[PDB]
């Protein structure tokens, strides 16, 4: 693994979004079980005209 | 793995979106089980005219 | 793996969208089971005229 | 694997959309089981006149 | 694998759309099982006059 | 309406099964809607050698 | 309407099965709509040697 | 309406099963809506050799 | 309405099962809504050799 | 309305099961709403050889 | 109503533009009806230096 | 109502623009109805140096 | 109502702009109805140096 | 009402702009109704040095 | 009401701007209703050095 050398703007290994969202669960249910799950909107990155050049 | 050398703008290995969203689950259910799941909108990247050049 | 050398704009190995969305599940259900799943819109990339040149 | 050398704009190995969407599932159901699944619209790439040249 | 050398615009190995959409499933159902699946519109690429030259 | 007069066994106006099962619905759906419905077995009447004479 | 007068066994106006099963629906759907429906076996009447005489 | 007069066994206006099971619904849905419904087995009447004569 | 006069056993206007099970609902949903519903088995009447004569 | 006159056993207007089970609901939902509902088994009537004659 | 008496130029009761443009419509629509309407530019009067004096 | 008497130029009761533009509509719509309406630019009067004196 | 008597230029009761623009509408809508309306620019009067004196 | 008597220029009762712009509407909406309205710029009067004296 | 008598320039009862802009509306909305309204710039009067004296 080698990082970026150069660039007009800042070049980096930016991780904005990732991971596990309710994954790898081990559920054993009997009869009347309810497991609701809600995940809100995910906004990862540059928003509102960010990282602009003057 | 070798990173970017150069560019007019910042060249980098940017990861905006990824991962697991309710994957790899192990569910064993009996009789009347309910497992609802909702995932909101995913916005990954540059939004609103971001990373622009002046 | 060799990264980009150069370009007019920032050349990089950008990953905007990816991953698993409710994949690889192991479900064993008996009788009356309900497993609803909803995934919202996925917006990956550049939006609203992003990464433009002046 | 060799990256792009040069170009008028930023040449890179951009991955906008991909992955698994409810794939590779292992489901064994008995009697009255319901497994509904909805996937919203996927927008991957450049939208709204993005990555333009002035 | 060798990347693009040059071009008037940014030449890169861009992947806009791909992957598996409910593929490779292993389903064994008995009696009255329902497995509905809906996939929304997929928009991969450049939209709204993107990647234009001034 | 006049009921039964007599008989060797009990004569009556027995209603074992009836009604509406998801009938008269008013559904107006747009785009990707799923409305699954499952109704289990209906057993109406005399079962297991019922209402027998010694 | 006059009921039964007499008989060796019990004579009556027995209604075992009837009704509406997903009838008279008013559905107006647009684009990609799915409305699956399953009705299980209906067993109406006398079963297992019922209403026998000794 | 006149009830039963007589009989060897008890003659009556017995209602074992009936009613509405998810009927007359007024649903107006937009985009990705899921409304699953499961109804279990209905056992109405005499079971296990009931209402027998010695 | 006139009740039963007589009989070998007790003649009465017995209502074992009935009513509304999720009927007459007024649902107006937008975007990603899930309304799962499960109804268990209904056992109405005489079970296990009930109301027998010695 | 006139009740039962007589009988070998107790003749009465017995109501074992009835009512509304999540009926007549007025639900207006927006975006990602989940309303799961489970109703257990309903046992209405005479069970285990009840109301027998010696 | 009395007309103009005199003037340096021609005085008259000139009506250049007027009327009803899709007005007073009686529309009763059911389910998915579309009634688009476009009205082009209206140029009423004197244009290009008209009604000039030498 | 009395018209103009005199003037250096032509005095008259000129009506250039007026009327109803999609007014007084009676619309009763059910479910998914769309009634778009576009009205172009209205130019009423004297344009391009009209009604000038030499 | 009495008109103008005299003047250096033509004095008149000129109506350039007026009327109703989507007014007095009677709309009764149910569920998902859309009634968009666009009105273009209105230019009423004298433009481009009109009604000038030499 | 008496009109103008005299003046250096043409004195008149000029109405350039007026009327109703989406006024007096009677709207009764149920559930998800959208009624967007756009009115363009209104230019009423004398523009570009109009009604000038030489 | 008496009009102007005289003046160096044309004296008149000029109405440049007025009226109702989305006023007097009768709106009764239920649940999720949206009624956006945009009114553009209003320019009423004399612009660009109009009605000047030489």
């Amino acid at each position: 693994g080698y990082g970026n050398q150069g660039g007009g703007y800042g070049g980096g290994y930016d991780n904005y979004g990732g991971g596990n969202y309710g994954s790898g669960n081990y559920n054993v249910f009997g009869n009347y079980n309810q497991q609701p799950s809600n995940y809100g909107p995910m906004k990862s990155g540059n928003f509102g005209g960010s990282r602009n050049m003057g």
